[PDB]
């Protein structure tokens, strides 16, 4: 059955066949729509068709289906299954994997890039501190002295899920947040939780605004350990505005990394629950996201204050009026230091043209509205007035829960 | 099966149980969401009757007793006879308002409960309509003190006797295009505008022309009316900054007024049941002063602006955007015509939610509908989990008469 989606300034109409090859299940059904909903160890019985299923994906794509060396592959796999409760992927199918994986995640309006992805294999990897070696690699050369380039590092798969390798963090680079006894937060609100997990672990807590999180590191399933990002490595561009000069005085900057370390890699039913990820940024994640959100840094109230907007009435839209100020800061802080960062509109109107070209070659695109369009001015970007189709596609990125929340500790 | 929603800026959760009584479906399937989709005989009707007046009597705390009975009876015997059924007033209001309490897409349902409904089921001809349209407006309107409105016309019958309203708005700005290429005044509203004139209207060739009421009685062809100007309350756009904005020479109409959708209550068809409340700020300054195939102003603006129009990364269009819309809203409100700014509308149905959560264990909210066109992540709607259903009574789209209606 086809399936089509419209453009509603345009008018240009496409056709989902992709939708057909879809496995996983979107928590909605015929009575209810879950679109909205943040978040909607395996047997051989199971593994087996995953495998399969996974093999004939890479098969074609290399245009082998079929093959002698398909079939062996298959056997092969089928064997190890059989003999091992589970299986190995080869460098190209892992490669393969990872690309795959990030071009189907619905929710991301990056993926006209997906096709390059620097893949690190750190499937060699036994210890925290052999983690951290990766790590370090991982961001220096996405970082690339400001000039960003994506990839994403893979430690060992899960096996019995009792020898999990985790990266804590949810993001590599992110700063510490502490709640204060008076009830304010000093630093990032988001990442309160973790800093405490952190200090108990008996990092030394800077007790600052700007201070970047220790890596908090697990290898076979052991208890996790500190570790210190080298600083020279951590890029971070200091917030200023063209125009208004005040707005360095606010002492605000970011880092230009955003590596995400807290998602888990679904290839072929192979689970890879440690694989940070990075790319670059796109404005509004910092300027209306990490600054704005009410529950962060929440800088609206001290911008307006400086702009000297009429804050008595919500009808002066003066919150609408700093939070584009503070987004204008953001690009212009991030261009002028030659960090790779993209505006919403470029981000948005690139990713129209990914998506018509993936209908083009590969009969649909999975994406999630929610989250494809942009958290300000959303219907002057081209996204909101396209019609999407969600579905789960594997490879694929999933969430998993806080290891905290389920990690057996050794002491 | 009993579902939780989460607000991610404060934490709470609420339960979800009502949407367990729901009686349509969405689109979605285990396999594919569709959120994002703009428009995804005797038998049936009892059914339809029994479970409307089940929460009718319900409603009134009168459920299972003599009354509710009784009239599940006569309505029984109607149907029976007649092939349809006529709904007690009581019934029609509480119908109508229950259709507005079940939008999933509308963000001013806080209000829901104070629609005042005209039943215009007595009509007969398109005068007629004119007539109870007119009262409507005029009702409605209020001098600028806006109030929320429907009007009822007959129901369908046979389906050849359709009472319907041509327009999509009561009130609504003409569109021409011309030998240059491009359009004069809206574009939303060109196809129509064409109707209007293919049918005798002769146009002002203005930008702001309210366009003609075309209106369809009994399933007959339809007839042209201009809403007496005095009716249709205009407000001109000004700047409390800019002095050159009001130069640009723009208005808009005070009142909104939904008039192509059908409304079904009890298995019943109302397929003219024009209904009104007032604007949400960004619907004029975001939508339609600035989507590209609109009224399409952000260029223009952002020049009197002298922003830096070479480079999508100065956010020029999003800084015009912001300020038209202070515009808008400055303009209504010092003429005294109601209006509600995004952040007050957002904050008002997070409170309805609450409400609708305690008091009728949930509330069906269509996200993608109710984050606004601007700022969405500042307004705490964007951070609300919402779940989407389809109750009854409802209003639902139809197909344009134009395509149907036989000439
Ligand atoms: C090229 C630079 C990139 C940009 C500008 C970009 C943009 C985004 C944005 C704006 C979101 C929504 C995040 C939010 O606002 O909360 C997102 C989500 C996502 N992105 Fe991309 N992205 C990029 C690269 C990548 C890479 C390299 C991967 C993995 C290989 C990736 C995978 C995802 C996933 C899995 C999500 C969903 C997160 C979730 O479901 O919580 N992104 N991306
Ligand atoms: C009180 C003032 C009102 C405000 C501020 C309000 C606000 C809205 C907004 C912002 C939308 C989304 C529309 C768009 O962007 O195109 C909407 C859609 C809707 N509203 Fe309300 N509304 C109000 C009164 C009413 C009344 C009186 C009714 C009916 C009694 C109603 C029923 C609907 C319906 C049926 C839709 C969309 C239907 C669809 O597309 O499926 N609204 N309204
Ligand atoms: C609070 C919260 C709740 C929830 N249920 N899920 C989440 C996860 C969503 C998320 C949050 C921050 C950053 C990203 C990331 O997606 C940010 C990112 C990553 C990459 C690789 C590139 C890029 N431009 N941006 C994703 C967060
Ligand atoms: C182009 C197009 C195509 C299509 N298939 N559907 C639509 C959506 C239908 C619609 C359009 C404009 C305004 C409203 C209305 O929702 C606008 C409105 C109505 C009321 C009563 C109050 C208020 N504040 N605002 C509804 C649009
Ligand atoms: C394609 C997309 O579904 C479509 O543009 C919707 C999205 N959200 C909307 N939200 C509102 N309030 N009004 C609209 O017209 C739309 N349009
Ligand atoms: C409730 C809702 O799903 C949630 O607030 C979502 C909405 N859209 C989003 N879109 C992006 N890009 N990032 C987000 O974190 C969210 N949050
Ligand atoms: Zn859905």
């Amino acid at each position: 059955r086809f399936l089509k989606v419209k453009n509603w300034e345009t008018d240009v109409v496409l056709t989902d066949t992709l939708h057909l090859k879809s496995t996983l299940e979107t928590g909605c059904t015929e009575h209810i729509c879950m679109g909205s909903i943040m978040l909607p160890v395996r047997t051989k019985d199971q593994l087996f068709p995953l495998a399969k299923e996974f093999l004939d994906q890479y098969y074609s794509s290399i245009k082998r289906f079929g093959s002698k060396a398909h079939m062996d592959r298959l056997e092969e796999v089928n064997k190890e299954i059989e003999s091992t409760s589970t299986y190995q992927l080869k460098d190209t199918e892992l490669i393969y994997g990872a690309k795959h994986a990030w071009r189907n995640a619905s929710r991301c309006v990056g993926r006209i890039q997906w096709s390059k992805l620097q893949v690190f294999d750190a499937r060699d990897c036994t210890t925290a501190h052999g983690m951290f070696n990766y790590i370090c690699n991982h961001v220096k050369y996405a970082t690339n002295k400001g000039n960003l380039r994506s990839a994403i590092t893979i430690f060992p798969q899960r096996t019995d899920g009792k020898h999990d390798f985790r990266v804590w963090n949810s993001q590599l680079i992110r700063y510490a947040g502490y709640k204060q006894p008076d009830g304010s937060t000093l630093g990032d609100p988001a990442n309160v939780q973790f800093t405490e997990i952190c200090i108990q672990q008996g990092w030394k807590a800077p007790r600052g605004r700007f201070d970047v999180l220790p890596l908090l590191l697990q290898a076979n399933g052991n208890d996790p350990e500190l570790f210190q990002i080298p600083p020279e490595l951590v890029l971070e561009v200091p917030i200023r505005h063209p125009k208004f000069d005040w707005f360095k005085d606010l002492g605000l900057k970011w880092y230009g990394l955003p590596a995400v370390s807290n998602m888990l890699l679904e290839i072929g039913g192979l689970e890879f629950s440690a694989c940070p990820f990075s790319g670059w940024y796109m404005g509004t994640e910092i300027g209306v996201r990490d600054y704005c959100d009410n529950s962060r840094y929440n800088i609206l109230e001290e911008v307006a204050k400086k702009m000297d907007l009429d804050m008595r009435k919500t009808s002066s839209l003066w919150k609408d009026q700093a939070l584009v100020e503070i987004n204008i800061a953001v690009l212009y802080s991030f261009q002028s230091d030659k960090v790779t960062i993209v505006d919403h509109h470029s981000a948005t109107e690139s990713f129209i043209k990914h998506m018509e070209n993936e209908y083009r070659c590969r009969g649909g695109c999975p994406a999630d509205w929610v989250w494809i369009v942009p958290p300000m001015s959303g219907s002057i970007t081209p996204v909101f007035h396209q019609e999407m189709l969600n579905y789960r596609l594997t490879p694929s990125f999933e969430y998993q829960p806080d290891p905290w929340n389920t990690h057996v500790w050794k002491g």
